[PDB]
């Protein structure tokens, strides 16, 4: 549950989503894991297919930017209605095309996480601690959304 979209090369982006996956399995839950700089392949695809009630996005790299052109056309037919989306800043310098994707999830109103204005460039401590939190509080949206609120007693 909630694909966390990471780079286990370029810079903390896997470290961050350790910070996420582990905070919230911890919890008990179960964390998605998809790497949108390097594993970018139908297999991801796929998952996000049937994970698809929630997503995590962190920095968008110019070097990634150009492996997500295409399958973001196909994330576009998969995902819809109103899911969440963990969108978290980590790196003051992203790519202008960025914007018009930025448009679209304005525009179509998908759940957002916690918004930060360019941490620099290279993530630091104060960033896990907002990736598990902003991470777990999304989270926790997406379970008492799903579990259907009272299909549950207690």
């Amino acid at each position: 549950s909630i694909g966390v979209f990471y780079v286990s090369e370029y810079g903390y982006s896997d470290r961050l989503a350790q910070a996420i996956i582990n905070g919230i399995t911890k919890t008990g839950v179960g964390v998605d894991v998809v790497d949108l700089g390097a594993a970018v392949d139908l297999q991801e695809l796929r998952e996000l297919v049937g994970r698809c009630t929630g997503l995590v996005i962190g920095m968008s790299p110019a070097a990634s930017a150009a492996s997500i052109q295409g399958a973001l056309s196909t994330i576009l037919g998969s995902v819809n209605e109103k899911q969440a989306v963990g969108i978290f800043e980590t790196g003051g310098g992203d790519d202008e095309p960025i914007d018009p994707l930025l448009s679209k999830f304005r525009n179509l109103g998908l759940t957002t996480a916690f918004p930060a204005i360019r941490i620099k460039q290279t993530p630091t401590e104060n960033t896990y601690k907002l990736c598990e939190e902003a991470g777990t509080d999304l989270g926790q949206w997406v379970t008492r959304d799903r579990l259907e609120h009272h299909h549950h007693h207690h």
